[PDB]
């Protein structure tokens, strides 16, 4: 997993806090190259194997759309997590300044997002928070999912022993949860509405509220608020992935032969265009030269 | 309602019930009580306390107080002199359908309170369904009921933002995936668990019924001995035992099946299986 007892400011220069456990901007004081160190704030009765596997499935990843891990160090009763420094921040960092992304540019994310699922699900893991704010782009407008699963089964492993008096839905839930991997297809739905949007559906709704409506019958699932300004291929990608029932929503790798997501002409150019807009947000200059 | 003060200052120890549930004399008014003693946050133990304090029924066993002493929980409840269903038909046999029926009407009574409460037992069984030297019905929680219940009220308050969850995934943070009507499938289980003694499937291996029941077309289980049931009993096996959730009846529901609203069920038919017990 690589994890060294080591003070993470032996091996880097810490620059700026670039959000919040907490995220910094740091460089490497040999190669000068710019890294982001996530730093988690671990309690003193965490089990130390339980955090090894979940650094090591980090670890493990090896994907161009799921930021790069370099290392790990545990110093003070904190961990620092050393991965890719991406360097426009996340699309919801993004978004708060541009306004709205069109079309194209939620394709080629909805596209790179998918590349970084499929890649994620074949390897048997799950995101489990797919989120604007979960999505980096770098400077060259590439696209990558953050790291998942660190300091988040064993309980339902008790009742397993014991399953005669379970009812169907009960046993189903203790042997493989009450979810999979295609939660992250719902949630990568609701993302591409929230790029359109500024926010997600029920974003003015409590929280508890929200949760009540989900579970409820009849719960429909949410929909794009404007109709003509996006086409009948977005429209039906939203259809798809926002599916209600889990045995009948798409794969991962179903979604990437999508005509919204297949398309040609979908590349970092539609970020590198979104990040010359966030360069320079307001109008241009006035008479006062 | 829990106490630092020592138990053994307010009760006299007894013989030890089932292991930990202890016999136990308040020393002043001389009343029997179970003590339920339990080897951490304290948010979740109160949170757990509570749900038990708040059980206030005619067929749930009563609270009466808990201590906290050596790293130990001790908690205080309603004494039921026969035990539970379980110790008691590895004694009797088989019930009688009669008294099955009068068993499951109590249970329902129970779990309709329970549900009203926003409770769910979980853990409905023979094991849990005491009977005390009146031939009167109590549920109880020998396990962690209350404990799962605690639990998950405490991961709502940590739950984050909702709003891109699926809502398979907002059934697991809001109710664990599951609600209330698994509590009336268990006691179609139960049914027949106090007519064969043993619940179906209690001789396969459980990863393999839990694979069984996980796939298509699994067939609710059946009472083996057909001739030895009314159709009113094998109906209610077949109600209670509805795969779907959503078309499985709720406990009020159940409550005007013709096998529980039938007259005669009383607790005179316990009385005569607990005499079975004494000889
Ligand atoms: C709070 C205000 N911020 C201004 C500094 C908003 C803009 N945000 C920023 O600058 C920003 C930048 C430039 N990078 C990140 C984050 C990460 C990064 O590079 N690699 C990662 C790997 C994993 C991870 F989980 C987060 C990051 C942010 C938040
Ligand atoms: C296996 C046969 N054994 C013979 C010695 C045990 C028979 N069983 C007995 O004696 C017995 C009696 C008389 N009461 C209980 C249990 C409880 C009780 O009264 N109130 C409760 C409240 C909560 C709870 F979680 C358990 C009990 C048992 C096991």
């Amino acid at each position: 997993p690589d994890i060294f007892n080591r003070d993470p400011r032996d091996h880097y220069d810490l620059l700026q806090r670039l959000g919040g456990g907490e995220v910094f901007k740091a460089r490497d004081k040999v190669s000068g190259d710019l890294v982001a160190l996530k730093m988690v704030k671990m309690e003193p009765d965490d089990d130390v194997s339980t955090l090894q596997k979940e650094i090591l499935i980090l670890k493990t990843c090896r994907h161009a759309n799921i930021v790069a891990y370099h290392g790990s160090y545990l110093w003070l009763q904190k961990l620092w997590i050393c991965m890719e420094f991406c360097g426009a921040g996340s699309l919801q960092d993004i978004y708060q300044v541009t306004g709205s992304l069109s079309e194209l540019q939620i394709s080629y994310v909805c596209r790179e997002v998918l590349q970084g699922l499929a890649y994620l699900h074949s390897q048997k893991k799950i995101h489990r928070d797919i989120k604007g704010a979960n999505i980096l782009i770098n400077d060259a407008g590439e696209v990558r999912l953050a790291d998942f699963g660190i300091s988040a089964l064993a309980r339902r492993l008790e009742f397993i022993g014991t399953p005669y008096w379970m009812a169907p839905e009960v046993a189903a839930v203790a042997l493989k949860g009450g979810y999979n991997e295609l939660c992250d297809i719902w949630s990568l739905g609701i993302t591409a509405i929230e790029l359109a949007e500024l926010q997600p559906p029920l974003f003015d709704v409590h929280p508890l509220r929200v949760l009540f409506l989900m579970t409820k019958s009849g719960y429909q699932p949410p929909r794009l608020k404007e109709k003509g300004k996006w086409s009948a291929a977005f429209h039906n990608f939203i259809k798809v992935t926002l599916t209600k029932s889990p045995k009948k929503r798409p794969s991962a790798t179903k979604m990437l032969s999508h005509q919204l997501v297949s398309q040609p002409g979908l590349n970092r150019g539609l970020i590198l265009d979104l990040l010359d807009k966030l360069k320079n947000p307001g109008k241009g200059p006035s008479i006062g030269d």
